[PDB]
């Protein structure tokens, strides 16, 4: 648009492309997500996006304007310095200290505990989502686009979504969603941290199925009522049985992985809500560490 000085191409989400973005009259950086079917745009999403520019928390990407112009809808979102999903890659070698593993999860909750309690859900978190600045704060970005918009399979054009962080009760094509999914989304994402790979790195829906299945088991009635009645379940599914648990994030300490288990747990549920998630003794010692951020 002509506003921008239009920085350059920041990456490219399951609902469109991000750019960082330079106000010409006023010199602000911002982050400017396009979305796009592009028949014009549902009114009805414009109103529910727009009431999003109402949240305000220290762990949610600040949403400063949503703006419909010609077939195109553009969010603009205030700035942050890296994405987690980068963060992560430049720590392959050493790890993310703990501490801030702790601290990050941490900040993560709250901002899930807040979207929450006001009945907005995420749905697609991943690190690529994960904002983070230099000094140790993590933003959550993109929320209750995939309730407002519907949930399509790409962006627009032939874009691969990842379905790694996705919660087993939407690949069995559960049609009602719970605040759970991001719980789930962010049990994976801590895991991730922890061991530097992806927890359930599926390439498709039934790999990644299967994945989950391989590591927890395959579910069933007894831990999860209702699971065989769903309506991509079929008693056909290879029963496995559970893995042994601390196979499954060795670096973590007790705390860790009984927290991570909650987060886990098959029937949305029985899973831990992020509020409960907050008083997991896990974060007894937590702080605020300061990142080291190459920019
Ligand atoms: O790769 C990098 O160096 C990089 C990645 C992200 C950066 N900042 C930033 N702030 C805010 C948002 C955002 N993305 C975004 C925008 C709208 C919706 C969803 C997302 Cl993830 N991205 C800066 C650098």
């Amino acid at each position: 648009m002509e506003n921008f000085q239009k920085v350059e191409k920041i990456g490219e989400g399951t609902y469109g492309v991000v750019y960082k973005a330079r106000n010409k009259l006023t010199g602000e950086v911002v982050a400017l997500k396009k979305i796009r079917e592009t028949e014009g745009v549902p009114s009805t999403a414009i109103r529910e996006i727009s009431l999003l520019k109402e949240l305000n928390h220290p762990n949610i990407v600040k949403l400063l304007d949503v703006i419909h112009t010609e077939n195109k809808l553009y969010l603009v979102f205030e700035f942050l310095h890296q994405d987690l999903k980068k963060f992560m890659d430049a720590s392959a070698l050493t790890g993310i200290p703990l501490p801030l593993i702790k601290s990050y999860l941490f900040q993560l909750l709250q901002g899930l505990a807040f979207c929450h309690s006001h009945r907005v859900l995420h749905r697609d978190l991943k690190p690529q989502n994960l904002l983070i600045n230099t000094e140790g704060a993590i933003k959550l970005a993109d929320f209750g686009l995939a309730r407002a918009f519907g949930v399509p399979v790409r962006t627009y054009t032939h874009e691969v979504v990842t379905l790694w962080y996705r919660a087993p009760e939407i690949l069995l094509g559960c049609k009602y969603y719970s605040t759970a999914v991001d719980i789930w989304s962010l049990g994976c994402i801590f895991a991730e941290m922890v061991t530097r790979r992806a927890l359930f790195p599926g390439d498709s829906e039934i790999d990644q199925l299967f994945r989950i299945f391989r590591t927890l088991g395959t579910p069933d009635e007894v831990v999860w009522p209702g699971v065989t009645s769903m309506p991509d379940y079929k008693p056909s599914f290879p029963k496995w049985a559970r893995q042994d648990f601390s196979k499954v994030v060795p670096p973590l300490d007790e705390d860790g992985r009984s927290l991570l288990s909650q987060m886990l747990h098959y029937d949305p549920n029985k899973r831990i809500s992020a509020k409960a998630a907050l008083a997991h003794p896990f974060f007894q010692d937590v702080t605020k560490p300061v990142p080291h951020l190459r920019l």
